[PDB]
Protein backbone atom coordinates (compact mmCIF):
# COMPACT_ATOMS: atom_id res chain seq x y z
CA UNK A 1 0.00 0.00 0.00
CA UNK A 2 1.71 3.52 -1.23
CA UNK A 3 -0.10 6.77 -0.02
CA UNK A 4 1.51 10.36 0.78
CA UNK A 5 1.00 11.40 4.06
CA UNK A 6 1.67 15.55 4.46
CA UNK A 7 -0.05 18.60 5.98
CA UNK A 8 -0.60 21.92 3.35
CA UNK A 9 -2.04 25.39 3.84
CA UNK A 10 -4.75 27.07 1.68
CA UNK A 11 -2.12 27.87 -1.04
CA UNK A 12 -0.41 24.46 -1.05
CA UNK A 13 2.60 25.60 1.17
CA UNK A 14 4.53 22.58 2.84
CA UNK A 15 7.55 24.13 4.03
CA UNK A 16 9.67 27.47 4.89
CA UNK A 17 13.34 27.42 5.17
CA UNK A 18 13.37 23.70 5.88
CA UNK A 19 11.18 23.77 8.40
CA UNK A 20 7.00 23.33 8.93
CA UNK A 21 5.39 26.68 8.73
CA UNK A 22 3.12 26.31 11.72
CA UNK A 23 2.95 24.01 14.94
CA UNK A 24 0.32 21.42 15.28
CA UNK A 25 0.62 19.10 17.86
CA UNK A 26 -3.32 17.72 16.93
CA UNK A 27 -1.01 17.10 13.51
CA UNK A 28 1.73 15.80 14.67
CA UNK A 29 -0.43 12.86 16.69
CA UNK A 30 -1.99 12.02 13.78
CA UNK A 31 1.00 11.72 11.86
CA UNK A 32 2.43 9.06 14.99
CA UNK A 33 -0.74 7.56 15.03
CA UNK A 34 -0.78 7.04 11.50
CA UNK A 35 2.31 5.58 10.51
CA UNK A 36 3.87 3.93 13.80
CA UNK A 37 4.45 0.26 12.75
CA UNK A 38 4.63 1.18 9.14
CA UNK A 39 7.46 2.77 6.63
CA UNK A 40 7.93 6.19 6.30
CA UNK A 41 9.83 7.10 2.73
CA UNK A 42 11.34 11.18 2.82
CA UNK A 43 13.66 13.18 0.88
CA UNK A 44 17.17 13.93 2.04
CA UNK A 45 16.25 17.48 2.86
CA UNK A 46 13.11 16.52 4.78
CA UNK A 47 14.98 13.65 6.95
CA UNK A 48 18.40 16.67 7.43
CA UNK A 49 15.18 19.84 8.98
CA UNK A 50 14.91 16.80 11.88
CA UNK A 51 18.22 15.30 12.06
CA UNK A 52 16.67 11.98 13.67
CA UNK A 53 14.48 9.17 12.75
CA UNK A 54 11.01 8.85 14.31
CA UNK A 55 10.91 6.00 16.65
CA UNK A 56 9.37 2.42 16.54
CA UNK A 57 8.98 2.62 12.19
CA UNK A 58 10.51 1.93 9.23
CA UNK A 59 12.27 5.71 8.26
CA UNK A 60 13.70 5.19 4.65
CA UNK A 61 15.51 8.34 2.95
CA UNK A 62 15.93 9.04 -0.53
CA UNK A 63 19.17 10.56 -1.54
CA UNK A 64 21.56 10.37 -4.53
CA UNK A 65 24.56 10.41 -1.54
CA UNK A 66 26.70 7.13 -1.72
CA UNK A 67 28.08 7.92 1.40
CA UNK A 68 24.79 8.88 3.48
CA UNK A 69 24.57 6.34 6.65
CA UNK A 70 22.64 7.37 9.89
CA UNK A 71 21.85 4.93 12.31
CA UNK A 72 17.96 4.02 12.85
CA UNK A 73 17.45 5.04 8.79
CA UNK A 74 17.58 3.11 5.84
CA UNK A 75 18.46 4.42 2.48
CA UNK A 76 17.75 3.73 -0.87
CA UNK A 77 19.15 5.88 -4.21
CA UNK A 78 15.99 5.44 -6.70
CA UNK A 79 12.61 5.89 -6.71
CA UNK A 80 12.27 2.71 -8.27
CA UNK A 81 13.34 1.37 -4.58
CA UNK A 82 10.24 2.37 -3.19
CA UNK A 83 8.04 0.02 -4.70
CA UNK A 84 9.90 -2.78 -3.15
CA UNK A 85 9.71 -1.61 0.26
CA UNK A 86 6.94 -4.27 2.02
CA UNK A 87 4.05 -3.18 4.37
CA UNK A 88 2.20 0.31 4.15
CA UNK A 89 4.33 2.95 3.01
CA UNK A 90 4.06 6.51 3.65
CA UNK A 91 5.36 9.03 1.34
CA UNK A 92 6.63 11.95 3.78
CA UNK A 93 8.34 14.74 1.97
CA UNK A 94 9.09 17.03 0.91
CA UNK A 95 7.82 19.18 -2.25
CA UNK A 96 10.13 16.92 -4.86
CA UNK A 97 8.89 13.83 -3.00
CA UNK A 98 5.49 14.82 -3.56
CA UNK A 99 5.84 16.08 -7.12
CA UNK A 100 7.24 12.34 -7.94
CA UNK A 101 5.01 10.15 -6.67
CA UNK A 102 1.48 12.40 -6.33
CA UNK A 103 0.69 10.07 -9.62
CA UNK A 104 1.81 6.56 -8.22
CA UNK A 105 0.12 6.43 -4.82
CA UNK A 106 -3.10 4.47 -3.98
CA UNK A 107 -4.15 6.98 -1.90
CA UNK A 108 -3.29 10.49 0.21
CA UNK A 109 -3.95 11.50 3.86
CA UNK A 110 -3.83 15.05 4.43
CA UNK A 111 -4.27 17.66 6.76
CA UNK A 112 -5.66 20.60 5.40
CA UNK A 113 -4.30 23.88 7.32
CA UNK A 114 -6.85 26.65 6.97
CA UNK A 115 -4.71 29.38 6.52
CA UNK A 116 -2.03 31.09 4.55
CA UNK A 117 1.10 30.93 5.35
CA UNK A 118 4.81 32.34 3.36
CA UNK A 119 6.33 29.37 2.00
CA UNK A 120 9.01 28.33 -0.31
CA UNK A 121 8.06 24.75 -1.10
CA UNK A 122 4.83 23.35 -2.34
CA UNK A 123 2.44 20.12 -2.32
CA UNK A 124 1.50 19.84 -5.98
CA UNK A 125 -1.80 20.80 -7.54
CA UNK A 126 -4.59 18.57 -7.30
CA UNK A 127 -8.64 18.12 -8.38
CA UNK A 128 -10.85 16.55 -6.35
CA UNK A 129 -12.03 14.98 -9.62
CA UNK A 130 -9.54 12.47 -9.30
CA UNK A 131 -10.34 11.92 -6.17
CA UNK A 132 -12.84 10.47 -3.56
CA UNK A 133 -13.33 11.92 -0.24
CA UNK A 134 -13.27 8.56 1.85
CA UNK A 135 -13.01 10.93 5.16
CA UNK A 136 -12.83 14.37 6.20
CA UNK A 137 -12.92 15.15 10.08
CA UNK A 138 -12.16 18.75 11.30
CA UNK A 139 -9.32 18.96 14.26
CA UNK A 140 -9.64 20.43 17.25
CA UNK A 141 -9.02 24.03 17.65
CA UNK A 142 -7.45 25.02 21.39
CA UNK A 143 -4.69 26.70 23.22
CA UNK A 144 -1.71 24.54 21.52
CA UNK A 145 -3.62 23.97 18.00
CA UNK A 146 -4.54 27.18 17.56
CA UNK A 147 -5.06 27.59 13.48
CA UNK A 148 -8.00 25.54 12.01
CA UNK A 149 -7.27 22.06 10.30
CA UNK A 150 -8.73 19.52 8.25
CA UNK A 151 -7.91 15.79 8.46
CA UNK A 152 -8.52 14.37 4.72
CA UNK A 153 -8.26 10.64 3.43
CA UNK A 154 -8.78 10.38 -0.61
CA UNK A 155 -8.74 7.36 -2.45
CA UNK A 156 -7.57 7.64 -6.10
CA UNK A 157 -10.83 7.32 -8.35
N1 LIG B 1 4.04 20.16 5.52
C1 LIG B 1 4.43 18.89 5.32
O1 LIG B 1 3.56 17.83 5.37
C2 LIG B 1 5.86 18.56 5.03
C3 LIG B 1 6.73 19.57 4.68
N2 LIG B 1 8.01 19.27 4.34
C4 LIG B 1 8.89 20.38 3.93
O2 LIG B 1 9.33 20.19 2.58
C5 LIG B 1 10.52 20.96 2.37
C6 LIG B 1 11.64 20.15 1.70
O3 LIG B 1 11.32 19.75 0.38
P1 LIG B 1 12.38 19.64 -0.83
O4 LIG B 1 13.22 20.87 -0.75
O5 LIG B 1 11.63 19.26 -2.03
O6 LIG B 1 13.25 18.38 -0.32
P2 LIG B 1 13.01 16.81 -0.19
O7 LIG B 1 12.81 16.53 1.22
O8 LIG B 1 12.04 16.30 -1.17
O9 LIG B 1 14.51 16.33 -0.57
C7 LIG B 1 14.99 16.46 -1.88
C8 LIG B 1 16.17 15.51 -1.94
O10 LIG B 1 15.71 14.16 -1.96
C9 LIG B 1 16.58 13.40 -2.76
N3 LIG B 1 15.84 12.88 -3.91
C10 LIG B 1 14.58 13.25 -4.33
N4 LIG B 1 14.27 12.52 -5.42
C11 LIG B 1 15.31 11.69 -5.71
C12 LIG B 1 15.54 10.74 -6.70
N5 LIG B 1 14.65 10.46 -7.65
N6 LIG B 1 16.74 10.06 -6.71
C13 LIG B 1 17.70 10.29 -5.74
N7 LIG B 1 17.48 11.24 -4.77
C14 LIG B 1 16.30 11.92 -4.75
C15 LIG B 1 17.72 14.32 -3.23
O11 LIG B 1 18.70 14.22 -2.23
P3 LIG B 1 20.29 14.47 -2.53
O12 LIG B 1 20.39 15.92 -2.96
O13 LIG B 1 20.97 14.17 -1.23
O14 LIG B 1 20.67 13.56 -3.65
C16 LIG B 1 17.03 15.67 -3.19
O15 LIG B 1 17.90 16.80 -3.17
C17 LIG B 1 10.94 21.43 3.77
O16 LIG B 1 10.54 22.78 3.97
C18 LIG B 1 10.14 20.60 4.76
O17 LIG B 1 9.86 21.33 5.95
C19 LIG B 1 8.44 17.97 4.33
C20 LIG B 1 7.59 16.93 4.69
C21 LIG B 1 6.27 17.22 5.04
C1 LIG C 1 12.94 12.94 10.19
O1 LIG C 1 11.63 12.45 9.90
C2 LIG C 1 10.58 13.29 10.24
C3 LIG C 1 9.91 13.15 11.48
C4 LIG C 1 8.82 13.99 11.80
C5 LIG C 1 8.10 13.95 13.00
C6 LIG C 1 8.74 14.04 14.25
C7 LIG C 1 7.98 14.03 15.42
C8 LIG C 1 6.59 13.92 15.37
C9 LIG C 1 5.94 13.84 14.13
C10 LIG C 1 6.69 13.86 12.96
C11 LIG C 1 8.42 14.95 10.87
C12 LIG C 1 9.05 15.09 9.64
C13 LIG C 1 8.46 16.24 8.77
C14 LIG C 1 9.34 16.73 7.63
C15 LIG C 1 7.06 15.95 8.35
C16 LIG C 1 5.86 15.81 8.17
C17 LIG C 1 4.42 15.74 8.11
C18 LIG C 1 3.66 16.35 9.11
C19 LIG C 1 4.29 17.11 10.29
N1 LIG C 1 2.31 16.29 9.05
C20 LIG C 1 1.72 15.62 8.06
N2 LIG C 1 0.40 15.57 8.05
N3 LIG C 1 2.42 15.01 7.08
C21 LIG C 1 3.78 15.06 7.08
N4 LIG C 1 4.46 14.48 6.10
C22 LIG C 1 10.14 14.26 9.32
Amino acid sequence: TLSILVAHDLQRVIGFENQLPWHLPNDLKHVKKLSTGHTLVMGRKTFESIGKPLPNRRNVVLTSDTSFNVEGVDVIHSIEDIYQLPGHVFIFGGQTLYEEMIDKVDDMYITVIEGKFRGDTFFPPYTFEDWEVASSVEGKLDEKNTIPHTFLHLIRK
